[PDB]
């Protein structure tokens, strides 16, 4: 579902808002579809000089597809808070009697300088539900390779091992590989390492872009004569549609583990976070660490992670990007460092070559 | 089901081993599994000289996989022509009370001497399913590309135009092509038309084989130099898992069509086959052809086809070769010329030179 918070200093008069138009309540509104609306019971307690209780706030807004902020009076400490905590998490946000008839209209105005959307109370909702699905994040795709990596006549080659997928078949990413690359009007070289230094001694072009199994990458960066061709494998390439940057950031953290720090490892026989990953985690540190392993279908609860000092998620889990997102989201709002399989893989031997998009 | 045919001069002594080890008998046999037993009761009616009814038997005998031959006394002329009839039409057989202790060995040995499969009557049928799984045709499957076409370190290239798979995805044949060159350790380049040249003239390789689709060949004839490289499609690679060498054969029949010449299209909104193709064909001979489209799960009867001049299968209606080819056998021994769409289509055009795997 999708999630929506309703804060505000108000008791009586922000239950009555969420009422309207129709604890968490579940229900159908158009056209985002289902969502759930939880209130802020636990942040009605407004804290010293009129402020909210910042660490208490974020403890329950972290998990926020937008929000909103239902208000009565003019903007005190309370409201300017809320604003900035949703800023700060990036939580995308609306602010909403007829008492004090045109000083509605004024405080229409007067929380509109803020710089955001701002709605009036109706005692009008077919704005509510309109401007959720415009504020919410759109469709946040981005091509398989890079944007500017491939142009037109440009060779791109794709370097398999032994391929996992059945006879006649070519496994998922290499496909899409060669699409991309034939849909941004560039030159598709499919050859097994064996083959490789061959091509690279028998062709003209050279390559824009190397693509490669992190099984022989290492052999590939032998093949390939220097640092001017750029290699990448995959792997990154499929960790690329989620969230690299922050992965990326979030694996070079690895060092600053120390004994008795707990490293979460996200999945959902003998396979390799449940028991290989701990094993490399422990040599590369040499850190008396500890994991919890969270095999559920839908990101964890608050008390399941907090104190964590690190997420490994699976790799090719295969969710929507923005499924995948809104756990990098919360992760990045928890402050948890966040990576996953394939990037903590790739870092113990070379994850920087990986590296062929520039931030 | 699996089709097998009891001939014999003999009646009642015929129908006694039918019914042995449990009109048209379908039973369930082990290891050939479900399977359906017809006898011959009209080529019970011996003819002139105690021969077989050739034609009327040829006219049951079209669609058996394989064949039974069930005989009491010696070899006589009907037992030597159903013989004949069955290695005519290429159909797999066996030959087959105690009566006449030790002769029926002689008899074994006897019919033996006739270069086939000769088990004795039990009134022992263990080895009754085992032999007929023997003789039936095998796998039968051939390599997606010429066994010898493509060896090591080989440049493969397949052109596309715009692909008809969704996003991220290219068409099967192509993946297909992209694999079997990969098992056959040879190098796979997949190009655009538009870039074709640009990659004859950069890289050093000279292409073994070049596939493309049909409706490109014509540009990349002009883009191949000469006739010294190999070029052919993945409609005729598909074509050749089937019958290419009987199809080929057939479509050459085309030129032999006269006025009033039935033609038989075979499919299962204005499809190619319903209206395009019998346009094609008048245009392309003059002549006052007739079609009848048979739009069916399986094959047709005798009396649906028989007398056709031609039979148009449809192209990637996707059954099984064995499927497959016991539809090109009934044809073949119906003596009915027989091809695909495929085929056709690229005959109108150029067909020799998408002929590059020699008979």
């Amino acid at each position: 579902r999708r999630y929506i918070v309703v804060a505000g200093r108000r008791n009586v008069g922000k239950s009555s808002f969420m009422n309207a138009l129709v604890v968490y309540k579940s229900m159908e509104l158009y056209p985002v579809g289902p969502v759930t609306l939880v209130d802020t019971p636990g942040l009605d307690d407004v804290g010293e000089l009129g402020r909210l209780r910042v660490e208490k706030a974020r403890r329950v807004f972290y998990r926020a597809d937008c929000g909103i902020l239902v208000t009565d009076s003019e903007p005190t400490p309370y409201e300017d808070d809320v604003v900035n905590l949703f800023k700060e998490m990036e939580i995308p946000f609306v602010v909403v009697i007829d008492v004090l008839g045109e000083k509605a209209e004024e405080l229409k105005g007067l929380y509109e300088s803020r710089y955001e959307a701002k709605v009036l109370l109706v005692s009008g909702f077919d704005d509510i539900g309109k401007t959720i699905s415009e504020i919410l994040p759109g469709d946040e795709e981005i091509p398989y390779l890079g944007d500017l990596i491939d142009g037109g006549d440009l060779v791109i080659l794709v370097v398999p091992i032994d391929l996992g997928a059945p006879k006649g078949r070519l496994i998922m990413p290499q496909v899409h590989a060669i699409r991309e690359a034939l849909d941004r009007e560039a030159i598709a070289l499919v050859v097994k390492e064996r083959e490789l230094r061959y091509v690279m001694e028998n062709i003209g072009m050279k390559p824009k872009l190397v693509i490669t199994d992190s099984q022989v990458v290492m052999k590939v960066a032998s093949d390939v004569p220097e640092d001017v061709e750029l290699t990448t494998f995959s792997i990154v390439e499929s960790r690329y549609r989620g969230d690299l940057a922050y992965f990326v950031e979030s694996v070079r953290k690895i060092e600053e583990l120390e004994d008795g720090d707990t490293v979460v490892i996200m999945e959902g026989t003998e396979d390799i976070g449940r028991v290989k990953i701990p094993r490399w985690l422990v040599n590369h540190t040499g850190a008396q660490l500890n994991f919890k392993v969270i095999a559920g279908k839908d990101f964890p609860d608050l008390e399941e992670i907090e104190g964590a000092k690190l997420i490994i998620h699976c790799g090719g889990c295969v969710l929507n990007r923005a499924a995948m997102m809104r756990r990098v989201r919360m992760a990045k709002r928890l402050g948890i460092p966040m990576t996953n399989y394939g990037v903590t893989i790739s870092y113990l031997h070379g994850v920087l070559d990986r590296a062929i998009r520039p931030f």
